[PDB]
């Protein structure tokens, strides 16, 4: 076997968020088939189980979406966790090769090449022109490693990492991104799982293109729920009193965006960055206030509140990295074969997209992975009923914009044999255990993770107020 060394902890450099963790990386070859060649180094950042006499294992956690730094997962599960669980594992996240601190690409995209996925058309034939530029200039710059950046080649990182931890059964816990990590994982060495959590579940039959498309399907209905909110509202945002007024308003700002980008604390927002704002704040209804509030400053010409700006600062500001961009390009055109018929696009531009018209084009038409310059190197993971590991307890919101309920099903049915799916009913959010704080969802996982009992049918809890 690739040879795993135990790593080498250190304590985090209080220059960076994980202080008061500890660090290491782990080496894995580039090509796992080619041991002997290049490698890359995968950093890892740890939060030791509080206990030793409660320590019962590691708690793998991976990144939550492609090209975001899962290192940074722990900071956020340190607060948010169950004690009893921050008592009982050492948590242990990673930055998937090829993004974070885990050999990070850079391949002179422009900030607007970054947003590739929402990027607004004009046509498909000049739509075709600006996402194939993106894969060109990613394949100039990276074209050698690119080609290694796909979910199965990051599961087979996993597995080194566990090697290296010395766990022979390790647990896991993934949000979105991470549950298919954890999934594709568990297909792969699933008799090397303890106890695996999968939370906000990617649906396996929709990667990549279809997971797209349903984007929009989900943006549209969100949005109209939210309009008929906002307007019930028009006292303090001054959008209209019915939903069509509301949503009017909205069109009209972000089309003013396309043609000019608005200035908002002196950054210009174009509509690819507003629509893209509004779909992240649409997906939890805690965040629907901020969208009011952008929405109404946009629209009036007033000032946003300091919160809102510093919401967009965070997305788009300076703490945004080139590299996320690259990461989501490979694993989302290298996983599976996108269609290469133009007239496919075509098609849906005219249909799908028409129909979602918020950003429908954006999710129909001619993306980058149409162009893809390589073959897929393996068939996309198929999930089912040899999948070895024990145990596994999927977590789902009711409502969740990003990876919608359908796909908890979806995954609840390919692996029958082996999972118990946990719904929070009444929920609007993407991301549940342990970031939402409901005490029943907490608790259900927590209890999982530290007895390894799934629930005996699948649970619907009721989100508590």
């Amino acid at each position: 076997r690739f040879s795993a060394p135990r790593p080498s902890w250190r304590p985090a450099g209080d220059d960076t968020p994980l202080a008061g963790l500890e660090c290491a990386t782990v080496t894995v070859p580039v090509d796992h088939a080619r041991p002997d060649g290049p490698t890359l180094e995968v950093a890892l950042a740890r939060h030791p189980a509080r206990s030793a006499g409660r320590r019962r294992g590691v708690l793998l956690v991976g990144p939550d979406d492609p090209g975001n730094p899962g290192t940074l997962l722990v900071p956020q599960l340190v607060r948010d966790l169950p004690a009893d669980v921050l008592d009982g594992y050492d948590v242990v996240g990673f930055d998937h090769r090829f993004s974070g601190g885990s050999a990070p690409l850079s391949c002179g995209l422009t900030p607007d090449q970054w947003l590739w996925i929402f990027h607004r058309p004009q046509d498909v034939e000049s739509e075709a022109r600006f996402q194939r530029a993106v894969v060109e200039r990613c394949f100039d710059a990276a074209g050698d490693v690119l080609p290694y950046l796909t979910s199965r080649d990051i599961a087979r990182d996993m597995d080194v990492i566990r090697r290296a931890l010395g766990e022979d059964r390790i647990s896991y816990l993934g949000h979105s991104y991470g549950s298919y990590l954890g999934a594709v994982w568990t297909q792969m060495f699933g008799e090397h799982a303890d106890r695996v959590v999968l939370d906000s579940v990617i649906d396996p039959s929709s990667v990549w293109r279809r997971m797209f498309l349903d984007y929009a399907v989900s943006c549209e209905a969100a949005l109209e729920r939210w309009a008929h909110w906002a307007a019930e509202r028009d006292g303090e945002l001054d959008l209209g009193r019915d939903a069509p007024t509301v949503r009017a308003a909205l069109d009209a700002l972000a089309g003013r965006a396309d043609r000019e980008p608005l200035p908002v604390a002196g950054m210009p927002v174009d509509g690819t960055m507003l629509r893209l704002f509004t779909m992240v704040l649409l997906s939890s209804d805690r965040a629907w206030g901020f969208l009011g509030d952008i929405v109404r400053a946009a629209v009036h010409g007033d000032e946003a509140a300091p919160s809102t700006l510093r919401a967009l600062g965070a997305m788009f500001g300076r703490g945004k990295e080139e590299s996320g961009a690259v990461a989501q390009l490979g694993v989302l055109c290298g996983d599976a074969a996108w269609p290469r018929d133009m007239e496919v696009y075509r098609r849906d531009l005219a249909g799908h997209g028409a129909r979602h018209p918020f950003i429908g084009p954006a999710m129909a038409g001619p993306k980058a992975g149409a162009f893809w310059p390589v073959p897929p190197a393996e068939p996309v993971t198929v999930l089912g009923a040899d999948n070895r590991a024990e145990s596994v307890l999927l977590v789902q919101s009711e409502q969740d914009m990003f990876t919608p309920a359908r796909g908890a099903r979806r995954m609840r049915e390919l692996l029958a044999h082996n999972t118990r799916l946990v719904t929070l009913a009444g929920a609007v959010q993407h991301r549940v255990f342990p970031f939402h704080g409901d005490p029943g969802v907490n608790r259900a996982a927590a209890a999982y993770l530290l007895t390894g009992k799934l629930p005996d049918t699948d649970l619907t809890l009721r989100a508590a107020a």
